[PDB]
């Protein structure tokens, strides 16, 4: 198991746009679109991405590209962030996957926000971390995925994921 695989589990694939589960435009192995209400702006954005007109579908290749470069802008965004940085730099190889698909779901931003789990998980609490984890609205709106993500900062393993 590796972070693209992880993501991979957690996110699905789709080839059409659809709806993420906030309702936005998402295409692939969930690239956002757009946060707009409009099958227009998605559309554009989609084209804009893919470097072609689509008509709202794509292939399986293209969906593995726009997922590489999500990834990595994941990582990149970590590491640039001043608050992510030193906890991911802290953790083992599991859980770092563990952040990195926090970040994918809902951005630097979000995950930053997340400031008293991010102190316990740099303190390497991790029964302590994952009870702070799920008194948020992330768990509360997707629990089974936060539970698997919950799951391996709790463990250090892929567990939840086999
Ligand atoms: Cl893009
Ligand atoms: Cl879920």
């Amino acid at each position: 198991m590796n972070i693209f695989e992880m993501l991979r589990i957690d996110e699905g694939l789709r080839l059409k746009i659809y709806k993420d589960t906030e309702g936005y435009y998402t295409i692939g192995i969930g690239h956002l679109l757009t946060k707009s209400p409009s099958l227009n702006a998605a559309a554009s954005e989609l084209d804009k991405a893919i470097g072609r007109n689509t008509n709202g579908v794509i292939t399986k290749d293209e969906a593995e590209k726009l997922f590489n470069q999500d990834v990595d802008a994941a990582v990149r965004g970590i590491l640039r962030n001043a608050k992510l940085k030193p906890v991911y730099d802290s953790l083992d190889a599991v859980r770092r996957a563990a952040l990195i698909n926090m970040v994918f779901q809902m951005g630097e931003t979000g995950v930053a926000g997340f400031t008293n789990s991010l102190r316990m998980l740099q303190q390497k609490r991790w029964d302590e971390a994952a009870v702070n984890l799920a008194k948020s609205r992330w768990y509360n709106q997707t629990p089974n995925r936060a539970k698997r993500v919950i799951t391996t900062f709790r463990t250090g393993t892929w567990d939840a994921y086999k």
